């Protein structure tokens, strides 16, 4: 998780030089410019130091809320499988269902015929049955 | 794209400052202390600067393992894809299947009732018929 | 969103130390290696901060990239999630059709059955009533 030390930035404890206060017969000049810049430079080194901190500290932060996205697509993820899964057994349990409705109706349908045939042929022997009857009522 | 030498810190100096290496009694008050307090300043920023690279790092090597982790979510999430289609292509056939077969046994069951109503009549008729056939039997 | 200003260096004005601008018989030896080894050191610290700076863009940019592919991984997730609702309710919706028409097709059966059976006994009756009439005119 992002750490906030670096949040925290370097004040500098030091006081911009004064050049009244360098000592005059000691240095020469190019030393005496070369403290002053060296201290203008470590002002501005600490400054970006610190703005540095400031940056690596927000793409700690953006790495971690994006670790919590990243898991919850996990879950989210699995959740998905889980569900897709059962839905492949279902879905084939229905195809092999479908298919055995299917031979169980042509069967019946296959039947159906066959009872038809048969009530039809029953309906011409009794229509000639009857036709004798009344024949043999013809007479007496 | 990872850098190491993000993790590798500066080392500074060699040794530390305490006023008793300093000439000091050439140096005046402020710029003695200005020495002073710019030796800690120093040691500060390399600090500042040597944490600042590390946590970069660490960002860095964040930022790879949630690639890898990325790589894998889009192979899972696309192969999810592809199985979801297959399951739509599956479940439009069934439908469509189930549509089929939901008319067939409507007809089947519609030649039923037909056959049902056809033996019914021939049921009647072969008792009045048989009726007959009594009454020709008992005259006599 | 990024920002380009961690990949701005610091140009130090200062490139540290010359045999030729230091003061001789006023410093301590320690003081000497101090002064050097503070001036290779800070510029070394400045390097270090400029290059933490690009570090923490590259992070930055990185981050973004992934905040990209993240939101795409989002969209086709949740997406492919309703989706996957959508079939859950059709699967089901599906296996009740199933359920239901196999217990239309058991009744239909049922019916077939009896009808088979009255067909039979039409016939039997049928063949009596056949023995019967040849009966009542072989004796006339
Ligand atoms: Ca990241």
């Amino acid at each position: 998780m992002a750490d906030p030390s670096l949040n925290n930035p370097v004040v500098i404890q030091a006081t911009r030089l004064d050049a009244s206060i360098l000592p005059r017969n000691v240095f020469s000049k190019s030393y005496l410019l070369y403290v002053i810049a060296q201290g203008t430079d470590v002002g501005a080194i600490a400054g970006k130091a610190n703005e540095a901190g400031q940056g690596a500290y927000d793409a700690q932060v953006k790495n971690d809320e994006q670790d919590v996205e990243l898991a919850d697509h996990e879950a989210r993820i699995k959740q998905l499988r889980i569900d897709v899964d059962d839905h492949e057994s279902r879905i084939t349990a229905n195809t092999k269902a479908i298919t055995a409705l299917n031979v169980r109706v042509t069967t019946a349908e296959g039947e159906i015929a066959s009872l038809q045939t048969n009530v039809s042929a029953l309906d011409g022997r009794v229509t000639t049955a009857e036709n004798n009857i009344s024949a043999l009522q013809a007479d007496y």
